[PDB]
């Protein structure tokens, strides 16, 4: 149900400045995922996006949704196990009707909210929402493949 | 509720060393709660520590420092973007601090910073930083506005 | 309206910067119709310390981010020219992403050629649809629908 | 035990790492009773963009940082002597900080000493007290209690 | 031993990290003789926020160390080949550096490329000399002496 | 003057952060020399490359720390502390020569920059000397530099 940064860390190969999913607190195998990333001014990305006005860019806000169906479709798979995790990589191969309806900012808890819509084999398409304070913020499908390393 | 844009106009502080995101409640020389949000995506977790990311206690004191500061500039002279920018802020003293709890990514940094004392520049406030309702710490500080 | 212009010309009409301003030359520009510019990958990058630690791989994400900012620069000057002064009052925004399609990884050392064609416009509202290359092969496709907005 | 201790030694002791590892030299240590180190102050530290723009001061909270870290290589050299791989799986955590008081601003161009004295420690619970200093002069106060824990 | 070396390859050889690993692919090598290799020039590198603001340029020195880096990929491969577990035990020391000159400046979107010729080694000791290029024209030469040591 | 702080040193230099690296001026005399200074501390981004493990300021910014003491002392015996002209003026450094690094420069050293002028003809000045760590010589150069409107 419930995976802290550290559980994240031990199945996700991604690190700083491209880790972007802070916490799991929903996971149901084959199905769904309710994650998030927790945004601050003190990131980076907001030296250049933009200037006197920061917005968290819309292709990370997919990126997280990415990172969060990956997690979905590893431990669906294998559960929680870092030994299987170093050994496969989950890389994305489409996204698809992606819609930004409203700007992210610093102060915003981002929720990645992702349902698994097909997976045949190692080809897993996941989709859903990213979600704002219950608003839903953006939408995307994505399809993932997961190989060996 | 002042956001990142409106705490950019008044605290002098930036990027790596702004440390608070949004103010929720300002009541003018008696109290403010504001929050700053805790992610992974920060490059302090690289530091501190390798494989184990936890916020430094420091940067939880800075951070309600930050808060006091707010409360400062504008009990002193409201919503003030020309005279703010002018300004920087020195810490002065910190006293009677505790942690409690460890503050990790995902967490809301929630600072409730009161008024002790103050006179001209010099602000002397106290409280708490709290996490889904749970104080984390406890800190009393001074700071004075200067003329940059 | 020239169809060659170096980073110093980039700067004054994209209000991205480090590190989210990734197009660093553009080759060829036709006003309405198209765009061809470039981002050079290095292993210099911030980016490639996360992603990942032992295998720099460049963020399909940040490629389409970088189809998107040579897409927001043909939309700009299209309409403006090259214009400064009114570049800094509008912003481009992301509508829509459809049809993304990742086919080889980026890497340090490759050079990134963001081709963009013009699908639809109408006021400020703009559709463009290309791809990204390496070499000659196409390491990724996209479609966008883009905004240019105010910025105030 | 050595006296003086350099980067290499503190980076096999301290849990820190960049952009927090803010001791850079140990010039003398006695076990259980005090510690004398450093670091040395430039404008090439990424925490000047933001404090301040135009006016660079070492921030007062990474001072007590700092002398918390120069407590800490004192209380696990004191503990375990000069071992790293007994180190290398150790954290440290503040408990409390009290009594400090600011005196100089410190800026590029400081030499940061930390003076630092054993007021109290029982077990893994180190209670140190002293001073920073630059040109012999007192910049800053400080009281803290920290705790050294096994990562777990 | 190869010919054309990637980014993978250069990482298991040099010592070098971000943001000091100034080479992205090695394009020619022919042992105890010469190297070309290259580096890509973006404005997503983080030296271009200093260097200048509202005008990137690559700092020669670090045309400088691109061209050591090369020539000590260059040194460690012709001793010991394609060898990682003994390119773990090493580092680079510059000894001299002579005979500098800048051309041309060096700007996002270039693809800047290493010359070098050894013209003199013995052991750890290699002295190399050559230029840098964009485009094929000389932005740069110089000559530098430097040595494999042992991490100890 | 002849002592300047990072806040003078900002005002006359264009450099910024990550590659300004001159932290205090100690010495200068106008046309002759000047003696100045920078920090190392293991808190800058470069010692996460070089190396890991093992910390060593990369011998070609010492080489560039010396262009641009040799720098500030050029654009000040022009003009001595004027924010308003360095502005529009800048120092394109054409050669360096024979350098010589003695003593690998670490975290927790006084970097300290020893330059002289060489020969000053029209835009074009040649400077050369030191650098040094607790009265010691670490490394010596030579660089020639040309004045020129930005
Ligand atoms: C351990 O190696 C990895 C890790 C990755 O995260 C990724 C990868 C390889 O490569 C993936 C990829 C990207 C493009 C493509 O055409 C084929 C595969 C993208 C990705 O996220
Ligand atoms: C006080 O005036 C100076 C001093 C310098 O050292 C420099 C300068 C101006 O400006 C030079 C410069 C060179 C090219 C460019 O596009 C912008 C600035 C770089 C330099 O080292
Ligand atoms: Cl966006
Ligand atoms: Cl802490
Ligand atoms: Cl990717
Ligand atoms: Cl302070
Ligand atoms: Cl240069
Ligand atoms: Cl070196």
């Amino acid at each position: 149900s419930q995976f802290f940064i550290e559980h994240i860390l031990q199945i996700l190969p991604h690190r700083y400045p491209m880790l972007l999913v802070d916490r799991i607190t929903e996971l149901q195998a084959n199905q769904k995922i309710v994650a998030y990333k927790n945004i601050t001014f003190n990131e980076d990305v907001f030296n250049g996006h933009f200037p006197n006005k920061p917005i968290f860019p819309g292709v990370l806000i997919v990126e997280g949704m990415a990172q969060s169906g990956g997690f979905l479709a590893f431990t669906s798979l294998w559960g929680f196990d870092p030994e299987i995790a170093k050994t496969k990589i989950v890389y994305f191969m489409t996204i698809d009707k992606v819609k930004f309806r409203i700007p992210v900012t610093p102060g915003d808890r981002l929720e990645y909210h992702l349902e698994v819509l097909k997976h045949k084999g190692m080809i897993w398409q996941v989709g859903g929402t990213a979600q704002v304070d219950g608003k839903v913020v953006a939408e995307a499908e994505l399809k993932a493949m997961i190989a060996e390393r």
